């Protein structure tokens, strides 16, 4: 029977509400094994049923509090005849007359509900629909906060008559509660009717003009919880419906302006999100330029640490201060300069204020605006950098911080000045932030130093010394979280300085602790990734320099390539059972062994030789994500730079793929492979022939085709130009298909080794099939026309060409043709070759 061990489970739940704390973990112990069938049965007799019998709420309450427990972990493992039970207990006692047992029925049934999914209780949603109108106000709102969670937080609606009515039925129901007595209930109204906003479903989308009269008419409540909803409606309904708000515009502004300066805190966050999403649309500038001068400084006191904020630090991911700031700064991007006549007046006493919270807040507002009002800034910026320089030293931690940051904002105008007056102090003063005591000073600075050496770059060289014993001392002072952004300032600090990294004593200092880290950390670690980025950078820059390093850092690359892609292999064959891996730790690790490739290029020949660098290679074009395929043809291009005698005895196996990934649709990938074939073709020679068929047709395809970006075209243009100085009688009789753009293209580059070899490749073309060129010799003159300083033997091959044409047109006829040229262009090819 259960009357027996019934009241062993009621004294049980008796001696679960002691005050021992040891007689707590043993009951608890005591009960969490005490699943075995049919203890469920009992957990709503105790709570639903035995009313006065063992009375005393606290008892009944929790007894269905940790049955809810029981149905968030061992749901599954549930009795199917139990379930129905305790259901239609939860239904038949929604609203109780008790305010906690209610609310802990209510909890029982939101839970269940999330558990187990939609139609696993069919009956619910028609039954709390049903239930709203049941005239005693408990049930009604039992019911209400029941169905509001369900609507919130799983069900992803699309749910008509799963409800057994129609949502033109349902949406009007709600919105008449918007009209009901107590609070509670027209929140509950609005927190509904705000799950069909976004979907833009169609019973509410007939009944906008209806909703957004309700809402009008609740602007103006006491609770909160309601004012908040109505907020939350609002900000909304201006992406979905932004036709029917526009009429309504500024008079809603002026409900929002009072909402975002609210006594609640979080009315006034969800007002103040309506800043940012309005700010994002067209309509914006022309509607708020009228309200600037109230809205500002509304925004400008919102971003002040409130007095709760700075005792947690001395916070939430997202606040009053983070959306201000996030407001204000797309707002003067918005305005742009004519957002300053609102700002200034307002700056000019918060950076000087005696009081640190209104002076850090300043500061912020002043990084704030950085980008949109960057051009009407310059003339405040030589007193204003000194002064922010100046606050780095403030006393105030939190005043150090931003300032880095804010600093970092106006880097660029920094460099632009003469090195002496902003740039040498800051940066003086940045490295002396860097190790701070405080933690997020480190961070800022650390930070702000990464901005400024973008921005400086050759500029840094005099303190390079001085940089790299700061950053290396961090290393032994940072903590974890730190070190991820230290990486960071290093990298582009290598990225900035180029070459001028690679000396003994730079390297002696920065690579043996980098190297430390990169053999301690466990292949899963955070970590791991701004290390191998920050590397990659490093190995640029110290060319050859690198050497010493390589070995452990290209081994762990091609291990991480290896089992990335099995992780991924793993990971489609079982979706459940197996985890995905992160593809970023691939193409990094590609990015930094083609970086590895080109700055030892011929010294890595013996590490390529003896690992699976170009089989993983292979499988890697075969991928699914065109970033990675992208990583390893520039790697295959590098790898047949650096060490071609590796890469040739796979030449035909990559052959194909190559041509499979000639491919305009992803422009990267094709790029690289392009690349890739005309580095190829010239390490090949002659052997390139029987190549070319499967590639040359899809490039003049390529080359011809209209919309193409600069640089495709650029390197399709080379590429066949390697090809046909390599193979002239394969690719010489399409010269008239591609010289066209070809011409167009190359005659936009720089005198360099490729436009070379391109070059010496059209010529070794002509001279096989000349006709291909004279429908179209205008273009080869033009192109020619580009070269500023050609090799010698290259000036000959263009001056034999264009001479052979002038004798074949008679100069007559050449007269005439040289007219079409402006004058610079007919100059140097009179100057230059003779004609």
């Amino acid at each position: 029977k259960p009357d027996e061990q019934g009241l062993q489970q009621i004294l049980q739940l008796l001696k679960e509400s002691q005050s021992p704390d040891t007689t707590i973990q043993r009951t608890v112990q005591q009960k969490l094994e005490q699943l075995n069938q049919y203890p469920d049965f009992n957990n709503y007799l105790i709570f639903v049923l035995t009313k006065l019998k063992s009375e005393d709420e606290p008892t009944r309450s929790l007894s269905g509090l940790i049955l809810k427990n029981n149905v968030k972990a061992h749901f599954q493992n549930f009795p199917n005849g139990v379930t129905d039970f305790i259901k239609s207990e939860c239904l038949n006692n929604i609203g109780d007359s008790s305010p906690l047992i209610r609310a802990t029925v209510g909890i029982l049934i939101t839970t269940i509900a999330s558990k187990g999914e939609l139609q696993n209780w069919p009956d619910l949603l028609p039954k709390l629909c049903s239930l709203l109108d049941s005239e005693d106000y408990n049930t009604c709102e039992g019911a209400f906060g029941a169905l509001q969670k369900i609507c919130e937080d799983s069900a992803e609606i699309l749910d008509s008559d799963v409800l057994d009515r129609p949502l033109n039925i349902m949406i009007p129901k709600f919105l008449q509660f918007f009209k009901h007595s107590s609070p509670k209930i027209r929140s509950h109204a609005v927190a509904c009717v705000n799950q069909f906003i976004i979907s833009r479903t169609q019973a509410l989308m007939l009944h906008i003009d209806s909703f957004i009269e309700n809402l009008f008419a609740l602007a103006g409540d006491e609770e909160p919880e309601v004012r908040k909803n109505v907020c939350r409606a609002l900000v909304m309904l201006l992406e979905v419906r932004m036709d029917r708000l526009l009429p309504h515009m500024h008079n809603i502004v002026e409900y929002m302006l009072q909402r975002t300066q609210d006594q609640d805190e979080n009315v006034a966050l969800e007002a103040c999100e309506f800043w940012l999403t309005l700010a994002e649309q067209p309509i914006c500038k022309d509607v708020l330029v009228r309200h600037l001068p109230k809205l500002i400084p509304v925004l400008v006191n919102g971003m002040k640490y409130s007095d709760i904020d700075i005792i947690l630090l001395k916070i939430s991911d997202w606040n009053l201060r983070k959306c201000s700031a996030a407001a204000l700064d797309v707002l003067a991007n918005v305005y742009r300069d004519e957002l300053l006549p609102h700002i200034l007046p307002l700056l000019k006493e918060l950076l000087f204020h005696h009081e640190w919270v209104v002076k850090e807040s300043g500061i912020l507002v002043l990084g704030a605006i950085a980008e949109g009002c960057m051009q009407g800034m310059i003339p405040y910026l030589p007193e204003l950098i000194p002064h922010l320089i100046q606050c780095l030293s403030d006393k105030k931690a939190l005043v150090r911080s931003i300032t880095c940051w804010t600093l970092s904002r106006y880097a660029h105008w920094v460099v632009s000045q003469p090195p002496d007056t902003y740039l040498k102090p800051l940066m003086t003063e940045l490295l002396k932030r860097i190790l701070d005591s405080n933690k997020r000073v480190q961070e800022a600075a650390c930070s702000a130093f990464a901005t400024l050496e973008e921005e400086a770059c050759t500029e840094l060289v005099p303190y390079l010394a001085y940089i790299l014993d700061t950053l290396v001392f961090a290393f032994s002072k940072y903590q974890h979280k730190n070190l991820l952004i230290l990486y960071d300032a290093i990298g582009t600090l290598a990225d900035s300085v180029g070459h001028h990294l690679n000396k003994p004593e730079y390297i002696q200092m920065l690579m043996p602790p980098l190297i430390q880290k990169w053999n301690m950390l466990k292949d899963e670690d955070k970590d791991l990734f701004p290390l191998l980025e920050c590397l990659s950078s490093v190995a640029t820059a110290l060319q050859s320099g690198f050497l010493p390093y390589c070995e452990p850092v290209y081994q762990r690359c091609v291990n991480l390539v290896q089992k990335t892609l099995a992780q991924a292999m793993l990971n489609n064959a079982q979706p459940d059972q197996y985890e995905a891996p992160d593809k970023d730790f691939m193409i990094v690790a590609l990015d930094l062994l083609s970086g590895l490739a080109e700055g030892l290029g011929g010294n890595i020949e013996q590490l390529v030789a003896r690992s699976n660098i170009l089989t993983l290679m292979y499988q890697c074009m075969q991928d699914k994500m065109p970033e990675v395929r992208q990583s390893s043809f520039a790697l295959l291009g590098d790898l047949t730079k650096a060490c071609f005698q590796h890469v040739k005895p796979c030449i035909a196996d990559f052959m194909p793929i190559l041509g499979t990934n000639l491919n305009p649709e992803f422009i990267s990938v094709c790029n690289n492979a392009t690349w890739a074939i005309g580095e190829i073709s010239i390490q090949m020679g002659i052997e390139m022939q029987p190549y070319i068929p499967m590639v040359l047709h899809q490039l003049v395809e390529i080359i011809n085709r209209p919309n193409t970006p600069k640089t495709l075209l650029e390197n399709t243009a080379i590429t066949i130009g390697r090809l046909g100085y390599v193979c002239p009688q394969e690719v010489a009789p399409m010269l008239q298909q591609f010289i066209r753009p070809w011409c167009t293209s190359l005659r936009n580059i720089r005198d360099n080794e490729e436009k070379d070899s391109a070059f010496r490749g059209i010529c070794t073309m002509i001279s096989v099939n000349p006709s291909g060129v004279i429908q179209d010799f205008i273009f080869f003159c033009d192109a020619v026309a580009s070269w500023i300083n050609p090799k010698d033997d290259l000036r000959d091959m263009f001056c034999k060409i264009l001479h052979g044409f002038k004798n074949q047109v008679g100069d007559e006829n050449w007269r005439r043709f040289s007219d079409q040229f402006p004058l610079p262009l007919k100059e140097r090819l009179a100057a230059f070759y003779g004609v």
